[PDB]
């Protein structure tokens, strides 16, 4: 079943993801998505690659898209929050702290974590120094 291979593709991409091979990583990650589009974990991982490639827009694009699928397939909400963190992180990098804190707080709504809570206060305290 593609579902099983999808799990392997995520690891194949993750493996290449740890070896700076973001291109090959996104390739396998994207493959896992075709093998199992209902699995938001694969989509979120894809965005993680774009975040490393510089495509913060695509990161927030696929991440939220993963939120849609996951929140629809009763997928782990904890992962949904981690995705929300990446969305806010994408903004946190493109100087869009306004949208960052937004999705950041959304991560606290799904799965409260010290990371996002730290980036939430970090994004607002930085935005103040920005204005």
């Amino acid at each position: 079943e593609n579902k099983k291979q999808a799990l392997k593709e995520k690891e194949l991409g993750n493996d290449a993801y740890k070896k700076k091979d973001f291109d090959t990583a996104l390739k396998h990650y994207d493959k896992a998505k075709e093998l199992d589009p209902t699995n938001m974990t694969y989509i979120t991982n894809q965005a993680a690659v774009y975040f490393e490639k510089g495509d913060y827009n695509k990161c927030r694009e696929l991440c939220e898209k993963a939120i849609e699928v996951g929140r629809e397939n009763r997928e782990d909400y904890r992962q949904i929050a981690k995705a929300y963190a990446r969305i806010g992180n994408s903004y946190f990098k493109e100087e869009k702290y306004k949208d960052a804190i937004h999705f950041y707080n959304k991560s606290l709504a799904e799965h409260r974590t010290p990371d996002v809570l730290k980036k939430c206060q970090q994004a607002e305290k930085i935005l103040k120094e920005q204005e």
